[PDB]
């Protein structure tokens, strides 16, 4: 890591983030390392891929964020917007040419799956597939389609389960289209807290997310699956915004999350490190993950551009093809 890089970090002493809260994929033990190894503090501010571009626009350089992360599908609208500065990386060549664009501005970090995160109290027949979720009379918390990439995915996955894939994602508006009817969605997102209260029935989750959250609330409360019918895999990207007031803390923070340590940390919160075929990871954390033949219809975008254009125009849809048939 550039001394210089590091000194120009300290003297902005600071990075604030946008989305990147200490329970999403062990975060945590990220800026905890960034302040106890370069002396660099932090603050961040959540919320969903889609409002921090919005964010970093609104605000310019009185930028109250320096760094955000946001869905695969979300990339190229920050570039488009023009929120995005390119920093590649010493990792750079080491990142797959499908995870990240041409000059930098953007880069996946880490993938996950999405799951089913099943409330054991409420949900007697646990839903193992798409399908059963449409015979069920209890809740399923899909995530808020109109702005999180996890939600965004999570309609994807239904997708791929019906037999479409990601240049028309109709099938699976049907699907949800049908489970508004009969007054069983719920668009939010699952939270720590409405776990905890166990509120969830079913939820739509990246199966890191699922494991990290099962955690903090309960093991033998939820109980995380991939459905076996089908599932996307996707991932996420930080963004340094291009009107950052602590430009060089976000290219150093960057920089850490693509380490070796960064991607360890990724692997602790039970996230897929982009970097895993070049870090040696902790044996214990094999066992904490779910079954390999749960992943059986798990699939990667084959298409990113259909994908960017697909996922660019599910909002509106939702709004008017589910939201407005809500029971
Ligand atoms: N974590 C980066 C943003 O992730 P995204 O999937 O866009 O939003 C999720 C939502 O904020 C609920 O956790």
């Amino acid at each position: 890591i550039d001394e210089n890089l590091i000194k120009a970090a300290q003297a902005e002493g600071r990075v604030n983030s946008l989305a990147m809260p200490d329970t999403w994929a062990n975060w945590k033990d990220t800026w905890a390392d960034l302040k106890n190894l370069y002396d660099i503090e932090h603050s961040d501010t959540d919320m969903s891929s889609a409002q921090e571009i919005a964010k970093f626009k609104t605000e310019k350089k009185n930028a109250s964020g320096d760094i955000g992360d946001v869905g695969a599908s979300f990339g190229e609208i920050a570039v488009k917007q023009g929120v995005a500065q390119p920093f590649k990386t010493s990792y750079w060549d080491q990142i797959p040419t499908w995870a990240k664009d041409k000059d930098g501005n953007w880069l996946l970090a880490y993938t996950g799956t999405i799951a089913f995160i099943v409330n054991k109290d409420v949900v007697k027949d646990i839903p193992k597939t798409w399908q059963d979720l449409l015979k069920g009379n209890y809740k399923i918390t899909v995530g808020d389609v109109s702005v999180a990439a996890q939600a965004v995915s999570a309609v994807l996955a239904a997708n791929y389960a019906l037999g479409g894939d990601e240049k028309d994602l109709s099938p699976a508006l049907a699907f949800f289209n049908t489970l508004a009817k009969q007054g069983r969605l719920v668009n939010n997102d699952v939270s720590i807290a409405n776990l905890e209260k166990g509120e969830v029935e079913v939820g739509l989750v990246w199966d890191f997310n699922g494991l990290g959250y099962r955690d903090k609330v309960g093991k033998d409360r939820y109980e995380v699956l991939i459905p076996a019918d089908g599932s996307v895999i996707s991932g996420y990207t930080t963004i340094i915004n291009k009107y950052a007031k602590h430009p060089n803390a976000a290219k150093l923070a960057r920089e850490f999350i693509l380490s070796d340590k960064g991607q360890i940390n990724l692997a602790k919160g039970y996230a897929r490190p982009i970097r895993i075929d070049h870090i040696t990871l902790p044996d214990d954390i094999k066992a904490k993950l779910l079954p390999s033949e749960q992943y059986k219809n798990a699939r990667a975008i084959k298409d990113q551009k259909a994908w960017e254009k697909s996922a660019k125009e599910l909002p509106q849809l939702w709004q008017e093809k589910v939201i407005v048939d809500m029971k």
